[PDB]
């Protein structure tokens, strides 16, 4: 009879400090431990609550220069709980220690105290055990207030062979041997900070340091066999962990700062307090052979995480319904910081891209408000997703344009300053950017309802008028406060105006040619023009397109197609917009339009449409082909002319152009005759490697290069190649072994999952995959994690017949609560309902335009 019934545990029970003993085996994989937490009681009790997950307790005491009773231990597995029953009530105010003994299996997923391994280079099997805590699982590694409001030190100890190296978040202070073989780790007692940034990790790793300027030791560990990838992060995190600190001007609080890069890690980076942890993939950087997405995804990546320990760390949301402030702010400091520290990188002009992200699911009804409730841990899994990552740092964005750069620097700073070591809610940002125009009352309408508004804008003379609308696929009221930005023909200052309202005016002073809002999109609305709007700019971006910034230009492109989806304006008119790209040099227009026109024939891949889809990529290609041809087959030029490069020839030797498909053939043949040796040039990689693996023996020998390889860029490659063949039983076998985790590591098998889903033909084998195996694949994953919404959407969400639909809806639905309430799936079923409208209205559409396309 178990004495409490929420899932949120009791208020009035607090931590102060625990004491955590861990004593982990890597041969019989066990652990076991002893955890004391002091605590004082705001009320009298007779009953504590906290948090244990597949945890044995073994015994509970309570202690009072005196004193020490037994507790009786009850659980609630389903609510994740224990309760320990006091034979005294609990007396206000005075301090007490808990003590309890217990012991655990290594976790064999990805989260908790887990099980790691990898193969040296001679073929050796090696084990190491790591954590990951975020956001609900540091319960399954010792019994706590697991919430991220109950804030308390934590002094940790670790028992291990000497054979072993242990880190933890802080440094390690001293070792005593305590039995033969047997040595017990001190560190040092943490600042006070939540449970989820707990970490430890017991290994054989290697590590290079250096120190920063304020004297923080910053340390890069590996697998001794890949540490000598490590130098471009560590110095990347010296210079970032500077750049905060004298951004924040509140010091980094700790002495050091480790960066471990896991052979086994679900996401891609956790942000652990003194111990980040990375896949190996987003931390090591080979400089012969690494891509430039890559550089710049470890530059972002570290950028990220060390934000968080500002943004996370330091001040931490009271509760998941919040998480964006954590995620949010992380994803835009690492624009604000990278902007300073790599300037090369130009990482301002990706930003955009994510908010059209957003837009993509924010546009159903599935989405969700920035701030939403959560309660249980699948929950608050699902709020780690576009909205809060990339909406969040979209509307902050918006914000700091509305505000300027320095009145929202003063705000994070007095919002930082004010919080350390505490918990912040959605109102206490607002008050302290207010401090600084009432902020509450708009940015309430960006994080309390979901999606975003469509603006319609219609001229007469100099009379501009402007409506907002809910912009939803495919009528609530929804209103929003709209910092309107324009240019026009006459005047490229940026114009500024605040849309309170449904409707509104303004009035220019002279008569213009054009007019164009949301400059630089850096607001997170899509614009719509009435009368002869869209011809205006369609005939600005194939006349003078640089009259506009090469992000305006790709917000053009964007928008137009998101019109089509309510039917503001035609297919037609929208494919003919694209046609001004034939003119177009830049990587963010020109990926723009990609990442438009591409999506149009994976919807056509799943169908039987083979004369349109060839259609429509001969389309594609000759639109881009000068850029195409103009493209080198070398790795010269910048970090956005190598991704260009990369992404063109890819397409072009997918989509079967003859001169790049020729290179691509003669590049793999040579690579081959070398045994693999052959240097190619990192850019033209992944097309020669795809290329080469359409044939048995090249698959073969692709796949026979990627167990020796030390290179996360080759490895990505050589899987990308792998599941692009058309050989069903080559794809298959890649679902078999990656699920198996032996021949390719089962943290992959998410990626592999989706790209064979977009295989043209094996997108079958995938759903199937899915479908079959989705109750192990639940277990290793998590309901709600970000990996099991990546397999739903990456196999289902370009379907378009209404057989698909009811596949998908028919599936989740007999899952009942092993899934069928999950939010992904809402989702994709929604997208799909969008696919079959959007197909049934447009693919004729489409056809004839490709036939009476002879401009080309
Ligand atoms: C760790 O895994 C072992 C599996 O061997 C679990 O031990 C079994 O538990 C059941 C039920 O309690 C017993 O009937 C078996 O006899 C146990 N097996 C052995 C070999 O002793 C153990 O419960 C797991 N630990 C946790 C904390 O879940
Ligand atoms: C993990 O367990 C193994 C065995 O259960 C421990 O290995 C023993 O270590 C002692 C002293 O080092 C040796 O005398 C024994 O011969 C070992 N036994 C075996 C089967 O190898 C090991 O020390 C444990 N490690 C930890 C960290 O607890
Ligand atoms: C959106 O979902 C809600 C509840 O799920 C429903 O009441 C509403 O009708 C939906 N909107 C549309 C356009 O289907
Ligand atoms: C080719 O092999 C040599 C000898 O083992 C090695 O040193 C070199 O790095 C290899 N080159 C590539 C591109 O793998
Ligand atoms: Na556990
Ligand atoms: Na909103
Ligand atoms: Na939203
Ligand atoms: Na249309
Ligand atoms: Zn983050």
């Amino acid at each position: 009879p178990f004495p409490w019934n929420k899932i949120r545990l009791p208020e009035y029970v607090i931590p102060v400090h625990y004491d955590l003993l861990i004593h982990a085996n890597l041969t019989t994989l066990t652990f076991w431990g002893t955890t004391k937490v002091e605590i004082t009681a705001s009320q009298p009790t007779s009953t504590i609550i906290l948090h244990s997950h597949h945890l044995q307790i073994s015994r509970a005491t309570l202690r009072k220069r005196l004193s020490e009773e037994p507790l009786q231990v009850l659980e609630h597995p389903r609510q994740e709980q224990i309760a320990l029953l006091a034979p005294e009530p609990l007396l206000v105010g005075l301090p007490y220690t808990v003590v309890i003994h217990y012991a655990g299996n290594l976790s064999e997923t990805f989260h908790g105290f887990y099980k790691s391994t990898y193969r040296t280079k001679e073929g050796e099997l090696r084990i190491l055990a790591s954590t990951q805590f975020e956001p609900t699982a540091a319960r399954m590694a010792f019994p706590c207030f697991d919430e991220p409001a109950f804030k308390a030190s934590f002094s940790i100890k670790i028992r291990r062979e000497p054979r072993h190296l242990a880190i933890s978040n802080m440094p390690l202070v001293k070792s005593v041997t305590v039995a033969e073989g047997l040595i017990e780790d001190h560190f040092d007692v943490t600042v006070k900070m939540s449970t989820y940034l707990v970490a430890f990790i017991i290994s054989d790793f290697e590590s290079v340091s250096k120190i920063t300027k304020s004297g923080v030791k910053v340390s890069v560990y590996a697998v001794p066999d890949k540490i000598n990838q490590a130098d471009y992060a560590l110095d990347a995190a010296v210079t970032l962990l500077e750049f905060y600190e004298d951004y924040f001007s509140i010091p980094y609080p700790l002495p050091k700062q480790d960066l471990a890069a896991i052979p086994d890690f679900q996401s891609g980076a956790m942000e652990n307090w003194g111990l980040t942890t990375y896949r190996e993939s987003a931390l090591l950087f080979d400089a012969e052979k690494s891509s430039a997405s890559s550089k710049l995804g470890i530059t972002m990546t570290v950028a990220h995480e060390l934000a968080h320990q500002w943004f996370g760390n330091l001040v931490t949301m009271e509760w998941w319904n919040d998480l964006w402030l954590n995620e949010g702010f992380a994803k835009f400091m690492e624009f604000v910081s990278v902007s300073v520290t790599h300037p090369e990188l130009k990482v301002g002009d990706y930003f955009f891209g994510k908010c059209f992200d957003a837009m993509e699911v924010d546009a159903l009804n599935s989405s969700h408000p920035v701030s939403t409730p959560v309660e249980n841990p699948a929950q608050i899994r699902e709020m780690f997703d576009d909205v809060s990552y990339d909406k969040g740092a979209c509307i902050l964005n918006m914000l700091r344009e509305y505000l300027s750069a320095d009145a929202f620097k003063s705000g994070i700073v007095q919002y930082l300053q004010k919080h350390s070591y505490k918990n912040t809610k959605n109102e206490d940002l607002w008050d302290s950017m207010a401090s600084i125009v009432d902020v509450k009352t708009m940015m309430n309408t960006w994080t309390l309802q979901k999606g975003f508004p469509l603006i319609t804008i219609t001229v007469r003379g100099r009379n501009v008028h402007m409506k907002q609308e809910h912009y939803m696929k495919g009528d609530t009221g929804y209103l929003w406060h709209v910092p309107l930005t324009f240019i026009t023909s006459k005047s490229d200052m940026v114009h500024r105006f605040l849309l309170k309202t449904k409707t509104d005016v303004l009035i220019l002073p002279e008569e213009v040619e054009w007019i164009k809002f949301n400059v630089g999109m850096n607001g997170y609305y899509i614009v719509h023009y009435e009368d002869d709007g869209w011809d205006s700019l369609t005939g600005l971006l194939k006349g003078t397109h640089t009259a506009v910034s090469s992000n305006d230009r790709a917000s053009l492109i964007n928008n137009a197609f998101q019109l089509v989806s309510i039917g503001k304006l035609s297919i037609e008119k929208a494919l003919d917009l694209s046609l001004y790209l034939k003119h177009e040099t830049e990587i963010m227009p020109v990926f723009q339009g990609l990442n438009e026109l591409i999506p149009m024939y994976k919807l056509m891949e799943k169908r039987d449409m083979n004369e349109v889809e060839t259609q429509f990529k001969a389309f594609l290609i000759r639109l881009l082909r000068d850029l195409i041809d103009k493209q080198t087959w070398t790795d010269e030029g910048s970090v956005s002319e190598r991704m260009l490069r990369s992404q063109l020839l890819l397409l072009a030797c997918v989509h079967n152009y003859q001169p790049c498909v020729q290179r691509a053939e003669g590049y793999f043949r040579k690579w081959k005759e070398s045994n693999g040796n052959l240097s190619l040039p990192v850019d033209v990689t992944l097309a020669v490697f795809a290329v080469g693996a359409q044939s048995t023996e090249g698959w073969d020998f692709l796949y026979s290069k990627y167990q020796f390889s030390l290179s996360s860029t080759e490895k990505s490659q050589i899987e990308f190649a792998l599941c692009r063949t058309q050989n069903k039983e080559k794809l298959q076998w890649l679902l078999d072994e990656s699920f198996k985790g032996d021949k390719i590591k089962t943290q992959e098998f998410p990626q592999i999952l989706t790209l064979i889903g977009r295989n043209p033909v094996g997108y079958p084998l995938a759903w199937q995959f899915l479908r079959k195996n989705w109750n192990k694949l639940v277990q290793k994953f998590e309901l709600g994690s970000s990996s099991i919404a990546h397999m739903v959407m990456g196999t289902t969400n370009q379907f378009s017949t209404r057989t698909r639909l009811e596949e998908v809806k028919g599936f989740f639905s007999s899952l009942k609560e092993n899934g069928s309430q999950l939010r992904c799936v809402q989702q994709t079923i929604e997208t799909i309902e969008e696919n079959i409208g959007w197909m049934d209205k447009n693919f004729d559409k489409i056809r004839v335009w490709l036939q009476s396309e002879k401009l080309r």
